[PDB]
């Protein structure tokens, strides 16, 4: 078996290697990076994103949202505050501000230590979830606006055409933003692309280990727990390196810079935090191997996690027995 202690691969495929995406996943987990639950893939020299980042200050943040943390600095839930719409130049002289700066630091080892003894003293705010695409439509090769759909990887594997489409999303990050431990809907496959700015750490566990992370949240949150069967879809729940080393929860973490992407894979659970300034680009995928994964998925039918619309259909046609409990929670 490949990568049997599910070690992060880092990958550097050439420009050839770059043309076919599915061919260099199907590569990639060809040498066991899936095992992992995350790879980093670095583009070849000669690729770009697009030309220049020297146009982007007018997207607007529509809702950007304030991380307000209750708990314990290694074990905390954060809550989403809505704060009013700003731009992105607005919001990059915010993350900028001495009350939201990164603060000095020697190294990312020392910014990490610095994030989890004080992440919770404060209350960064993200511009998270933000529909669109940095991409230049004339990039043709891992341009994640231009990804083969999981409604048409369905329809390929499963022979049923189903309604709803499938496109990236924008996060702005500042320093101390972040993402608190999950897996992707319907355990997909999720791509990330750091477009620009300060980077971004991440932590995963591996997914033939994801139970034992689910063990752990539900002891560390116990209330949470009795609320929801599927409480870490609600995305508000942190625990710290230091906490799941306590625990023997195995995980692994990276840091990803700016012209690099990162893959999570199904079932992988991963949180982290932004450095400073930045801006990723996002979007679930699938493969022919994910769906068996979708089918075990877990549900929040409690009400709180409330997805998209093209999760219906995914739900609908992989899970019938679980459909109508879960619209329940939907509606
Ligand atoms: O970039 C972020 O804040 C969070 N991203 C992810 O969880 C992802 O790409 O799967
Ligand atoms: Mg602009
Ligand atoms: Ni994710
Ligand atoms: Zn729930």
């Amino acid at each position: 078996a490949q990568n049997p202690n599910c070690n992060i691969m880092i990958f550097h495929p050439t420009k050839e290697e770059f043309n076919d995406f599915d061919k260099y996943i199907a590569y990639m987990e060809s040498q066991g990076a899936h095992r992992a639950g995350l790879a980093k893939i670095i583009p070849p020299k000669e690729w770009k994103a697009r030309e220049t980042y020297d146009n982007i200050s007018e997207i607007l943040i529509a809702t950007p949202l304030q991380q307000v943390a209750s708990g314990r600095a290694g074990v905390f839930t954060q809550y989403h505050k809505k704060k009013k719409a700003m731009t992105v130049g607005e919001y990059r002289h915010l993350a900028n501000s001495k009350k939201y700066q990164t603060p000095p630091h020697q190294n990312f080892e020392d910014l990490e230590r610095k994030y989890w003894k004080n992440r919770i003293y404060n209350s960064p705010i993200y511009g998270a979830d933000i529909s669109g695409s940095l991409f230049d439509e004339n990039t043709k090769q891992w341009n994640l606006g231009h990804l083969g759909t999981i409604q048409d990887l369905l329809e390929k594997e499963c022979g049923v055409v189903i309604e709803g489409v499938n496109t990236p999303y924008l996060y702005f990050g500042m320093w101390k933003t972040t993402f608190a431990w999950h897996t992707e809907d319907m355990d997909l496959y999720s791509i990330n692309y750091l477009h620009l700015g300060e980077p971004k750490t991440w932590y995963v566990v591996p997914p033939e280990h994801g139970q034992r992370l689910e063990r752990l949240a539900r002891e560390l949150f116990p209330g949470s727990s009795r609320g929801c069967g599927a409480f870490l879809r609600h995305k508000v729940a942190l625990i710290s390196p230091t906490v799941l080393k306590e625990n023997g929860i195995p995980f692994n973490r990276i840091t990803q810079e700016a012209g690099e992407f990162m893959v999570t894979f199904p079932y992988g659970y991963h949180a982290g935090f932004n450095h400073g300034f930045n801006c990723a680009e996002a979007i679930n995928f699938a493969t022919p191997r994910w769906i068996d994964y979708g089918k075990m998925a877990s549900q929040c039918s409690c009400g709180e996690a409330r997805v998209t619309f093209s999760m219906d259909a995914f739900v609908r046609i992989l899970q019938p027995e679980r459909y109508d409990l879960w619209k329940r929670g939907q509606d």
